[PDB]
């Protein structure tokens, strides 16, 4: 999938 | 997928 | 995929 | 893919 | 692909 | 200050 | 100040 | 100040 | 001030 | 001041 | 402020 | 302010 | 302000 | 302001 | 202001 | 069925 | 089915 | 199915 | 299927 | 299928 570090407040479907 | 660091507030489908 | 650092507020499909 | 630093507010399909 | 730094507000397909 | 509706995931200094 | 509806992912100093 | 609808990903000083 | 609809990714001083 | 619809990626002083 | 009939699910600043 | 009939799902600043 | 019938999903500043 | 019938999905400043 | 029937997907300043 | 994140004000038949 | 992020005001049959 | 980010006001059959 | 970012006001069959 | 960024008002079969 996606690779994300230190994300702020977001929305993720995954 | 996508590679993202320190993202602010976003939306990600992944 | 795409390579992104310090993104502000965006949307990503990935 | 694309290489991006310090992007403001955008949308990315990736 | 494309190389862009300090992009403002854009859209990127990548 | 600022008036905001339905802000997603943000940061606000306030 | 500013009046904002449905802002995504943002940063606001306010 | 400014009046804004549906702003994506932004930064606002306000 | 300014009136804006559906602004993408922007920065606004306001 | 200015009236704007669907502005992409901009910067506005307002 | 605002005066409303039969709005579905919305958001209002008023 | 705004006067509304039968709007679906919207956002309103008014 | 604005007067509306049968709008679908929209955003309104008014 | 604006007067509308059967608009789909739009954005309106009015 | 503007008077509209059966518009699809638009943006309107009015 | 359908997969939806952060839907505003909508209607879904499902 | 369909995959949707941050939909505003919509209708979905699903 | 379809993949959609940040859709405004829409209708989707799915 | 189709991949869509930041679609305004649309209709999608999917 | 199709890849689309920032589409305005459209209809898509997908």
């Amino acid at each position: 999938g996606a690779i994300i570090g230190l994300m702020v407040g977001g929305v993720v479907i995954a």
